[PDB]
């Protein structure tokens, strides 16, 4: 896919699941250069590790992170995406807590929901929507990457292995709590089994501080106990429109 010697690993700015991930630049010719991650490099675990390279090519959004190519017939193996210079979303927020405006937080959530239509409309069910899987460039645009987290996780697909892009509406809503609250983690401190048996008896996460309530009807709706009640990621991106075209919806707390 891509000629090695247009690949300038500079910086190691991360682990992942197989090894680094680093900063660097492509230059291919004709056109000019660019600035990447790279993730470097069992068999198995090789395909593995390129398996998200060709599912993430499948492609094609500006909420989707885009894959600039692979080495595979040299070693080390590589995957080349844009890179996103605010890096995960939850700690971008961590490290900016009550630092953005809730008009900017609902634009980086449509860009989130845009993402999510796109990946519906394919038929591709995501499983893992989390804010710690969305990176976010230098202009606030979120993107979705990665491709049971219990508490990102609806009940039905925890009790039933059964995931839907209804499914993915409820982690949409822990998503949407997640960023109102700048990436507190869900259900705090309470264990995996607590968080499925308080589910199943009626709890649900509250508004995170100065969270509209608009927002947090919102994420009520994604969690649903049945599934068919939630909204469709379509309606989902249709209410952010509204609130944004109407901002003093969200004046109500
Ligand atoms: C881990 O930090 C970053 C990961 C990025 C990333 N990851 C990624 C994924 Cl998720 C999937 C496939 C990939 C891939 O890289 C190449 O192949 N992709 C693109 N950009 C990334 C940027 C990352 O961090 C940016 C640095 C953020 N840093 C700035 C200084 C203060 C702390 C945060």
């Amino acid at each position: 896919e891509i000629d090695v010697s247009y690949v300038k690993i500079e910086e190691v700015i991360g682990a992942g699941e197989f090894g680094e991930v680093c900063r660097g630049r492509l230059k291919a010719p004709g056109k000019k250069e660019s600035c990447v991650a790279i993730k470097t490099l069992t068999e198995r675990q090789r395909r593995e590790f390129l398996s998200e390279a060709s599912i993430m090519g499948q492609f094609e959004h500006p909420n989707i992170i885009r894959l600039e190519g692979v080495v595979t017939n040299s070693m080390p193996v590589m995957i080349l995406t844009e890179f996103m210079e605010n890096g995960a979303l939850d700690s971008f927020l961590r490290l900016n807590d009550g630092q953005f405006t809730v008009i900017q937080l609902v634009g980086m959530l449509r860009g989130i929901a845009s993402g999510m239509r796109y990946l519906a409309e394919m038929s591709y069910v995501h499983r893992d929507l989390a804010a710690r899987n969305i990176l976010v460039n230098s202009n606030l645009v979120c993107k979705v990457s990665d491709f049971i987290p219990i508490r990102w996780t609806a009940p039905e697909a925890i009790a039933f292995r059964k995931f839907t892009s209804a499914s993915d509406a409820w982690s949409y809503g822990i998503v949407m709590w997640e960023v109102m609250s700048f990436g507190e983690r869900p259900y705090w401190d309470m264990s995996n089994q607590d968080v499925i048996n308080a589910i199943e008896q009626d709890y649900r996460l509250p508004p995170p501080p100065d969270c509209p309530t608009s927002l947090h009807q919102l994420m009520l709706d994604c969690w649903q106990k049945d599934r068919n009640a939630r909204p469709r990621f379509p309606q989902v991106v249709s209410a952010l429109d509204k609130m944004i075209r109407n901002p003093a919806s969200l004046k109500i707390v």
